[PDB]
């Protein structure tokens, strides 16, 4: 169907450091040649759950990677658990594994895989801000990069970073919308 | 027939449809376009009259925001108690609306699993918020924050709240804004 | 078709200062009443390829204009080349010029053409930020304005501007998504 998502409940589905330490809520809606993407993050456990830059002054970011094979199937090496990622069915997911989602993959001409000696253009990046706890003075950068991972046919990489000293701040975010050019 | 039941909108005209401070003091231009599981939302605000038409933070140093609330019942019907007026909030027909008031728009409502109503002692997650910026008079040095919150209002089944705020001293600045696009997860 | 675009390749298609000095990657996807727009810019040659505000302290922006006739056909006077602008076919364009794209045009009631004595509202503008070289400390403002150009029925204008002193910074950008209300 036209929506590939994580069920948007708060049940953990993602490993940043350890199994099920986070809930990535990602919704990809196919509008023909463009994927409309909506993303938020809740860290439920482990070193990123509560940021304390007094205790850890160098703790300033982390990465969640979605790696896809040539059929647009999520690879086990992804931070997002494979069992949680599927076409929408009501407020859940299809009960059976999808076989193909190439129509949701980032376009390889728009966003080529990195090669040695190739001119690397920034158009495979989208920057956004999201806010911890919905507080306007707790921005974090969410940088989304398309097809820059090795060992896959396609990738969506979320780099989360911050440039303020956050003390005892739960890492759970507002939402950000972006789009990207679809492979087909 | 030209009924577009994949668009719930305030027509794109500049006819006032909203009360911030007084009846019909503003045009909230809000277009909700259903792209299946996601609503693509486009918003701007024109304050046409009343206290918030012209911001003067010399005269009113504490005036740094205001709120527009859309409250919906269980059928996604806008409640009369909302800031937004009901009469031209409807499914699209060309540059106007469907000839009768809609009875159901649950497909345009913010998803209650994604954006649960608050209950006493409930863990509040921020993912029911989207932040954006719009600019007064289209001037790059006149930013205002538009914070959109889903389903956080009491006495309704769904809600979309727009909190406008600014963090600069605006002196004799007309409150009429650039547009901002966001999306949210649809209830169905 | 539901996508009007520049192919997603890096082949120059746009004149900022001189013919083919830039690749504007612009994808307009019709989602009913709204056009979902995705934009990035690569300057490949001429005065805007490498910004040096030490040498050129007044170089703080430039404009790319798409002018359309009453049928939503791109006019030759546009910065974007006409041969590069068409309905999608896979990763390329239809080989034959489109005759009608009014469904992709910015709504004239939402975004009226300027007239003397008529109140000009800012809602025909969307602001965004993109980043030169994908570097978070190299923001540029991309201001998009609907239907404000003379000598056309519809227009999309991209005003690029910056306030920072950029020294030897290549003008090639991250991507930005916005939407606008469609004429029909």
């Amino acid at each position: 169907k036209l929506t590939l998502w994580t069920t948007p409940d708060t049940s953990p589905n993602c490993r940043i450091d350890q199994d099920k330490d986070s809930k990535l809520t990602l919704v990809l809606t196919k509008c023909g040649s463009q994927i409309l993407a909506n993303v938020s993050l809740i860290v439920v456990a482990g070193r990123y759950k509560i940021i304390n830059n007094n205790t850890n002054p160098a703790l300033k970011g982390f990465t969640i990677k979605l790696l896809f094979d040539k059929n647009g199937v999520l690879m086990e090496s992804s931070n997002l658990g494979k069992s949680y990622w599927n076409f929408r069915n009501q407020n859940s997911i299809m009960s059976t594994a999808y076989e193909k989602a190439i129509g949701f993959m980032p376009n390889l001409v728009a966003y080529p895989k990195p090669t040695t000696g190739s001119k690397k253009y920034a158009r495979d990046i989208v920057y956004g801000n999201i806010y911890l706890g919905g507080k306007p003075h707790q921005p974090v950068t969410i940088k989304t990069t398309f097809n820059q991972e090795t060992g896959c046919e396609y990738s969506i990489t979320f780099d989360f970073s911050w440039a303020k000293t956050y003390v005892n701040v739960e890492f759970e975010t507002t939402s950000f919308t972006f789009s990207y050019i679809a492979q087909e």
